[PDB]
């Protein structure tokens, strides 16, 4: 699709089973969710930018579906005030910029 | 332009006659700009950020230029990582999110 950026670019994902709302966000290496199960092992990680940093869980080749697009990337898990998909799963559906 | 996201969607803009690199970011609502000097008058803002929530300096009707393509809107000035362009710009230039 093509999507306006008058609004947030606010999409559905699924992930370990669950659906959830996030944000795509091209300024984000890397994908973080709000807290949640994932299977897997996992490794601590520090965040962070405006307002501070915040520590995450890192789980690698955790399996996405956004808009119906399957992927597999890391995926960051911790206080993040909203669900953000980052660069790291965006390539893999093909998102790009365009103007 | 057409921009991939296998690494920072990183530009130059111009501001107040300098150049600059800045972040594109679809998961910023407004842009944010390092500390530096612009004319006329401000006013405050809180911006929620991923580690919580900062003040910085609104200036509004300010001409930039991003990767050459002319604006004339809101900058905001504060203490971040990196150079900012959010959406309030991003749509300004045409935009948009493709996949
Ligand atoms: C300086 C940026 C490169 C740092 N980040 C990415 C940009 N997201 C942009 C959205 N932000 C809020 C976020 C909670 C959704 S922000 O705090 O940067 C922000 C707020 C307000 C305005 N006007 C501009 C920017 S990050 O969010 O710190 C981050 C860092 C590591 C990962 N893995 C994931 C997200
Ligand atoms: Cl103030
Ligand atoms: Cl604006």
């Amino acid at each position: 699709p093509q999507i306006t950026l008058w609004q947030r670019p606010l999409v559905t994902i699924k992930i370990g089973g669950q659906l959830k709302e996030a944000l795509l966000d091209t300024g984000a290496d890397d994908t973080v969710l709000e807290e949640m199960s994932l299977p897997g092992r996992w490794k601590p990680k520090m965040i962070g930018g405006i307002g501070g940093f915040i520590k995450v869980r890192q789980y690698d080749q955790i399996l996405i579906e956004i808009c119906g697009h399957k992927a597999i990337g890391t995926v960051l898990v911790g206080p993040t005030p909203v669900n953000i998909i980052g660069r790291n799963l965006l390539t893999q559906i093909g998102c790009t910029l365009n103007f």
